[PDB]
């Protein structure tokens, strides 16, 4: 059964998934460091949702060995932190362990499915191959998160909006464990949907968010101000066209036009991105990876190149890259 459940860290997404499970009455473990660890051991995991706060007793430790093999490990960390996250969750992973990977951008394991560039190691997310060897792909279940939340203080999560999650097998198609993981998340109030090719849900979410994140940090504008200004709008559509060209060649053709997707994003309101709202920015996973895939797949990327250079220097000036 899916009995031993561990969250790596108590970040926005991971901590939210963990709090929902704890609310459903699961025993949940957290692998945590620093001030997050102390807050979790003393107060519990804290969730504010619908104007109500819950304190959820968890088993929080830095010692993965003490925890041992788990049934479900939830990994929702930023890409630069991963390299130092895998080797850490080595004791949590045994033969039967499902690793639910809920990460932004292109995940390290993305290409482990039949089709174009199968098994291609991406230098932007796992250059020395340390993550794929610490977390073998047969363990992983992919997760695209379509809800929002944030970290208030260490070990305290504030739910933004939504309950939507897409789960899928890296190899593709249905499986017994995909149905059991979805049902588990379903019991925890998550509207967990099952994909037949999760790579296509990864690329779709990426395609409509790929320009919007770095554009919002370079400028500081809200998402409505970006799409109103017709010249930055035309830069977005250009970057999206490069992303769509890369996508259609790697097994993820996109049906929606860039202009129609931009209409959905501006109707969300005048709210910031996850890149805007310290900590190293996820530029590598979100931007550098797509440029890298373009270089492999033959599609030129001068619009993405400009976007990458400008946002890495903006973040290099600060302590964000």
């Amino acid at each position: 059964s899916l009995t031993r459940i561990c969250i790596v860290g108590a970040g926005a997404v991971g901590g939210y998934l963990g709090a929902r499970l704890a609310l459903a009455g699961e025993a949940i473990n957290v692998l945590a460091r620093g001030a997050t660890l102390q807050a979790l051991q003393t107060a519990g995991l804290r969730l504010t949702e619908d104007g109500a706060t819950h304190t959820l007793p968890v088993r929080a430790t830095h010692d993965a060995a003490a925890l041992g093999e788990q049934d479900v490990v939830i990994v929702a960390v930023k890409a630069p932190a991963l390299e130092s996250v895998a080797a850490g969750i080595a004791p949590l992973i045994g033969p039967g362990t499902c690793v639910v990977v809920a990460m932004n951008g292109v995940p390290w394991w993305f290409f482990d499915r039949p089709g174009p560039l199968q098994g291609q190691r991406l230098q932007a997310v796992d250059p020395h191959g340390r993550i794929a060897q610490a977390i073998p792909t047969r363990h992983v279940l992919g997760c695209v998160v379509h809800l929002t939340c944030a970290t208030v203080s260490p070990g305290h999560i504030r739910h933004g909006n939504g309950r939507r999650l897409i789960l899928g097998e890296p190899a593709g198609g249905a499986s017994p464990r995909l149905a059991s993981i979805a049902a588990l998340f379903g019991r925890a109030g998550l509207q967990a949907e099952c994909s037949e090719a999760i790579q296509r849900d990864i690329w779709f979410k990426l395609w409509g968010n790929m320009t919007m994140n770095p554009v919002s940090v370079l400028t500081g504008a809200t998402c409505d101000r970006i799409l109103d200004d017709p010249l930055v709008s035309a830069f977005c559509l250009a970057v999206m066209a490069e992303a769509k060209a890369i996508g259609a060649r790697i097994g993820c053709p996109i049906e929606q036009s860039g202009e129609a997707r931009s209409a959905v994003t501006r109707q969300l309101g005048a709210f910031k991105t996850s890149m805007l709202q310290r900590g190293p920015l996820e530029i590598d996973a979100l931007v550098a990876s797509v440029r890298e895939i373009g270089l492999h797949v033959g599609v030129p990327t001068p619009q993405i190149d400009t976007l990458l250079g400008l946002v890495r220097l903006h973040a290099q000036t600060r302590g964000l890259y």
